[PDB]
C-alpha cells in the first residue's frame, strides 16, 4: 500500500541540492521515512496519489540558485511519473533572503528554511498542519511572488 521514492538532500562546500516532497492531499510536507546523510538522500514511502516536489539547486561560488516545482504522480502499481511545472533561475543571495520576508508564500519560506545544514539532510517534523491554499493557488502564489522578487 506504499511506494518507495527518493530525492536529493545535500549541502556541500560549493553546492547544495535541496528537494522535498509536499502532499497535495494533506497540503503540507511529507515526512520522510529515512534520511541518508552519507549519500545525501531522503527516502519516502508514498501512498498512491499526487505530490509536489520542490527543488532548490545552488552553486554557491557562482551565486546561482535554480528553483523548480514538479508534479509527482504515484500509481497503485508502483508507477511514478514526474513533470516539471515551474523553473526559475536567480541569485542565491536573493533566494536565501526570501526566508526573512515579512509577507511571502509561507510554504516557500518554510521550504527554504528547511534546507539541509552543511553535510546533513533536511528533515521534516511530524505534523497535522495544512496550509489554506489548494495546490493550484499555492503554486500560482509562489510564481507571482518570485516574478516580483526576481
Ligand atoms: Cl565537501
Ligand atoms: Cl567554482
Ligand atoms: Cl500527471
Ligand atoms: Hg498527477
Ligand atoms: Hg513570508
Ligand atoms: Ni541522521
Ligand atoms: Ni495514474
Ligand atoms: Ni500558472
Amino acid at each position: 500500500s506504499v511506494v518507495e521514492y527518493e530525492v536529493v538532500s545535500k549541502n556541500l562546500t560549493s553546492k547544495m541540492s535541496h528537494e522535498l516532497l509536499f502532499s497535495v492531499k494533506k497540503r503540507w510536507f511529507v515526512k520522510p521515512f529515512r534520511h541518508d546523510r552519507q549519500l545525501g538522500k531522503l527516502h519516502y514511502k508514498l501512498l498512491p496519489g499526487n505530490y509536489i516536489k520542490f527543488g532548490l539547486y545552488v552553486l554557491k561560488n557562482q551565486d546561482y540558485a535554480r528553483f523548480e516545482i514538479a508534479w509527482v504522480h504515484v500509481d497503485k502499481d508502483g508507477k511514478i511519473e514526474e513533470r516539471t511545472v515551474y523553473s526559475i533561475e536567480t541569485y542565491w543571495h536573493i533566494f536565501i533572503d526570501i526566508e526573512n520576508d515579512l509577507n511571502c508564500p509561507y510554504v516557500l519560506a518554510k521550504f527554504i528554511e528547511m534546507r539541509p545544514e552543511f553535510h546533513k539532510t533536511a528533515w521534516v517534523e511530524e505534523s497535522n498542519y495544512s496550509i489554506a491554499e489548494d495546490d493550484i493557488q499555492m503554486v500560482e502564489s509562489i510564481k507571482r511572488y518570485l516574478e516580483r522578487k526576481i
